[PDB]
């Protein structure tokens, strides 16, 4: 699934991400854009052999199990493939845990480099929310 911008904002809002740990909805939409281009099937390989999965590019190094990242964790207790579903419930539920893990949204490398300190409310411009 490739989500639309407001489509994803609405899904993220329904699922409770708006102001979750003080991160307004625009932060989440900005992160998803630069990490996956809003594509639930997105995957990427890290230098260490881990793989990032889904709309929020959740790293198998820490958060999900793919059977091929020796030494890794599965802190969201899900198969990484579940993070590729058209239903974002798994990804959002897992994201809530990631953002609460100490570094806030700095966990998303694209958020820190491209979203942090910028006018993120612009990512939900026009949405019926
Ligand atoms: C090629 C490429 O660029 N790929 C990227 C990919 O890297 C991106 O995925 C992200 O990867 C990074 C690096 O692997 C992940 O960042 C990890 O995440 C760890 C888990 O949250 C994090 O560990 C946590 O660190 C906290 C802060 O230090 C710990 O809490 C603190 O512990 C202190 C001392 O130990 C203690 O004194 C404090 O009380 C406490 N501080 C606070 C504020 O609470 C916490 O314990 C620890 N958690 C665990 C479970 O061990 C690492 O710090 C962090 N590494 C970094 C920043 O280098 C990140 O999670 C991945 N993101 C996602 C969404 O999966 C990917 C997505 O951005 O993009 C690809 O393109």
């Amino acid at each position: 699934k490739v989500f639309g911008r407001c489509e994803l904002a609405a899904a993220m809002k329904r699922h409770g991400l708006d102001n979750y740990r003080g991160y307004s909805l625009g932060n989440w939409v900005c992160a998803a854009k630069f990490q996956s281009n809003f594509n639930t099937q997105a995957t990427n390989r890290n230098t260490d052999g881990s793989t990032d999965y889904g709309i929020l590019q959740i790293n198998s190094r820490w958060w999900c199990n793919d059977g091929r990242t020796p030494g890794s964790r599965n802190l969201c207790n899900i198969p990484c493939s579940a993070l590729l579903s058209s239903d974002i419930t798994a990804s959002v539920n897992c994201a809530k845990k990631i953002v609460s893990d100490g570094n806030g949204m700095n966990a998303w490398v694209a958020w820190r480099n491209r979203c942090k300190g910028t006018d993120v409310q612009a990512w939900i411009r026009g949405c019926r929310l």
